[PDB]
């Protein structure tokens, strides 16, 4: 019930499992509005935390060489689907964000930005701490963090979007 919004894949709608957000559309929406105007070059889009893929897929269909990592073998099923159904190009990575943090690290992975909208009930903030701490952005990239409004973080400037909020930490 989600489409891409733009790019190369504007419209193709998205396999999500109905457990889900499943990801506010002015959100998303908002989102890339900016990092086109600010990335007119794009570059590499990290998404940790991909379920079916929203974000990440969105990333790849508007110019992003994008690298989306999920855990769960059902969510990461779906996402091959939708990388098939938008014929998109993009770097699947089937394991728990934890495990591939420090080994991108140790690979010399980098990347111009990196989104990351981790499921709530989860501690969103050990979390972020950790995606910051990896230093896997480049200089003059961002790390976007997306959120309970309620939630906050110092880290950067802040947008709210209805009940959720995103983060966005500049390097």
């Amino acid at each position: 019930v989600v489409r891409i919004l733009g790019g190369k894949a504007r419209g193709v709608a998205l396999k999500v499992p109905a457990s889900a957000r499943p990801s506010p559309v002015r959100l998303r929406k908002a989102l890339f509005d900016y990092l086109r105007l600010r990335y007119p070059r794009r570059g590499r889009f990290l998404d940790p935390f991909a379920g079916s893929g929203a974000v990440g897929l969105e990333a790849a269909s508007e110019g992003w060489e994008a690298v989306l990592v999920e855990k769960d073998p059902e969510a990461v099923r779906l996402l091959k689907e939708n990388v098939r159904r938008t014929g998109l190009g993009a770097r699947v990575v089937a394991l728990p964000v934890e495990v591939f943090l420090p080994e991108a690290k140790a690979q010399g992975e980098r990347f111009t930005v990196a989104f990351m909208a981790p499921p709530y009930a989860m501690d969103l903030a050990a979390l972020f701490g950790e995606l910051l701490a990896s230093g896997l952005v480049e200089a003059g990239g961002l790390y976007v963090l997306q959120h309970p409004k309620d939630l906050y973080l110092p880290l950067g400037e802040r947008r709210v979007y209805g009940e959720n909020a995103l983060t966005l930490v500049e390097v």
